[PDB]
C-alpha cells in the first residue's frame, strides 16, 4: 500500500491543425491512493463537461485514469492539465505542447 | 452474426431537480451490428459534449453502449435520445420523462 | 476522507441451469477507501482465474467494482464471494443461491 | 463500410523473467468489422481463463481490443495468440518473442 507519485502526459488524438475539432487527453498513470483531483485548462479557465474514463488498476495497486473532452484547436488558445494527489506538495500543471 | 433490434432507456443518474447538478444517459442495449448513430438532444437540438462508453460484447456478439452527459435539469428545457441503426426503417426519437 | 462499509450483491449473468456455462459475478458498491480484498469461493475454496472491471468512482469518492468468473454450473459445488475491507473486523462471505 | 485487416501485437505487461508473476497481453488493432475470433495459447493448447477490454472505436468505426491472462514465464513454455477475421483466409498465429 506504499505511495506512488503519478506520471502525467498530456497530448491531443490526432496530429494538431487548426480549424477542425479534436480531443484534448490527460492520461494520469502509476499513482497510489485513488484519490485524485484531475483538471483541463483553456487560458487558465477551467473546462466544462470534461469526460473521464474509470480507474484501472494492477495487481499492487497502481492506477490508471484519462481525462479527455472535445475540441478546436487555434492560434490564439493554450491548453493545459492540473493534477492534485497526496504525494505532491504543490498541484502540477502540465502544459499542452501542439508539437 | 444475426440482425438485432436496439433497446432504447433514457434515464437521469440520481433523481431529478431544478437547478442540481445531474447526469443525462441514454442506454443501448442488445443490437447487431456494431455501426450505430446516437444523439442526446435539448430542445430539439443536438448537445455538443457528449461523453461514450466503450462497446460491451456477449458471446453471440449483442452490444451494449452507453452515451452520457452533464446537464441541470429546468423547468423550460425538454431533454431527448435520437438513435438510428441499419435494422431500424427510421431513426428513434426516446423521449426523457421525468414523471 | 469519511469510511463507508462495501454493499455486495452475488448473481448469475443468465437464469442458471445444470451442465451449462455461465458467469458467476460480485459487485461491491457504495464503499471507500479503494484497497478492498474480493474473492471468488467453490466450496470454500478460492477461484484462481478471476476477472474485474474498472473501479468506477462518484463526485464524494464512493467506489464500485464487479469481479467475474466463467463457470458451469451442478448441483454437488456451491458458489459464495468473501470480502475484506478496512471498514469490517472480520472478512465477509455471501452465498450465492439459485 | 469498409474492410480493414487487424494489427496483432503480443507481449508481456513487465520484463519477462523465469519463476515471477506476470501477464500476456494480444492487443489487436485498427480493424473493421467488429466481429473477431481471438484466442491465447499455452503450447499449442487454448488458455481457459483469459480476460478481455471493451471493444473501443473511432469515427470512420475502426476498433481496438486487448485480450489479457495471469502467468509464470517458465524456460520450456512456449506462448502465442491466434486471431480469425473475415478480412484473413486462414487463422493467423503471432507467437510471443520473450526477447
Amino acid at each position: 500500500m506504499i505511495q506512488r507519485t503519478p506520471k502525467i502526459q498530456v497530448y491531443s488524438r490526432h496530429p494538431a491543425e487548426n480549424g477542425k475539432s479534436n480531443f484534448l487527453n490527460c492520461y494520469v498513470s502509476g499513482f497510489h491512493p485513488s484519490d485524485i483531483e484531475v483538471d483541463l485548462l483553456k487560458n487558465g479557465e477551467r473546462i466544462e463537461k470534461v469526460c473521464h474514463s474509470d480507474l484501472s488498476f494492477s495487481k499492487d495497486w497502481s492506477f490508471y485514469l484519462l481525462y479527455y473532452t472535445e475540441f478546436t484547436p487555434t492560434e490564439k488558445d493554450e491548453y493545459a492539465c492540473r493534477v492534485n494527489h497526496v504525494t505532491l506538495s504543490q498541484p502540477k500543471i502540465v502544459k499542452w505542447d501542439r508539437d
